[PDB]
């Protein structure tokens, strides 16, 4: 009984990123491309059923900024979760209205 | 049901539309004052510190000049992440202890 529901959800977003960093990674604030694709596939595969959906995801992965190291920071993973989740948000909230 | 990561994306979406006022003629949008009411009511354990708050305050001052003065879903997602990015590690090591 303290934390708020939004605050619980930021926490899940934040625990969910760090679950994808491999144990004994010398970069332990960053996840790999292939570990990301693996999260999308496993953690979002309801929200990513459509095939327009699924596809527009991987271009964001593939469109990404080339870097010194090629891994994904937390700020980027957040920005990517948000390109997925943003064109659908109005549909996500519509669907919530449907039932309770 | 949905994975715990899905049900938290959903909770970021119901939370932003909870702060669209009832009968507003714009939605896809909250005003900046309702976003601060959100920060003060929904995020008050994570924004306890005056230091965070003045960082979050200034994110809201650097949003782009609006044809509306209001916040899209896109802007709000990028402000919740501007609040969450710098303390992310801290959230992670907290849940660990």
């Amino acid at each position: 009984d303290c934390y708020t529901e939004l605050e619980k959800a930021v926490i899940v977003l934040v625990e969910n990123f760090y679950k994808y960093v491999s144990k004994y990674s010398l970069v332990k604030n960053k996840i790999s491309k292939s570990s990301f694709r693996e999260m999308l596939q496993k953690e979002l595969n309801h929200m990513l059923s459509d095939t327009g959906n699924r596809k527009a995801a991987d271009k964001l992965i593939q469109n990404l900024d080339a870097n010194h190291d090629g891994r994904i920071s937390f700020d980027e993973y957040w920005t990517l979760i948000g390109g997925i989740t943003g064109p659908i948000a109005k549909l996500i909230h519509e669907q919530e209205q449907q039932s309770s």
